């Protein structure tokens, strides 16, 4: 029921957390994509960090249901060009092959991962 369409990684936005002693600089993915509904679009951004794409697919691998529909999805594992691209490519692969799959994408999981419930 819920109508993805688009979906690219734009750029990166470096920011901060603190660690209990300091501050440390951590990287976030933007993700943007729309949605559609029937003629209305929606524009989404979401920024998200390697961890969260890794976590992501653990939650899914955590459930025998889901797990089952991205057995053959490549998804991430736990400047120099070349390797950028190949993870942004790599990532945007990834959501987008989860997002084809209806039990995926419309999971509580994809879902908040995308800020879309």
């Amino acid at each position: 029921p819920v109508v993805i369409q688009n979906l690219r990684i734009t750029g990166t936005i470096t920011a901060r957390e603190h660690s209990g002693t300091g501050f440390h600089p951590y990287t976030l993915y933007t993700v943007k994509y729309e949605t559609v509904l029937n003629q209305q679009l929606a524009y989404h951004t979401v920024n998200r960090r390697y961890r969260e794409f890794l976590n992501l697919q653990t939650r899914l691998e955590e459930k025998p249901d889901l797990r089952k529909f991205i057995k053959n999805v490549k998804g991430p594992k736990k400047m120099d060009s070349d390797r950028v691209e190949a993870r942004k490519s790599l990532l945007e692969s990834f959501l987008k092959q989860l997002c084809a799959i209806p039990e995926i994408g419309n999971s509580e999981e994809v879902q908040e991962f995308l800020a879309l419930n």
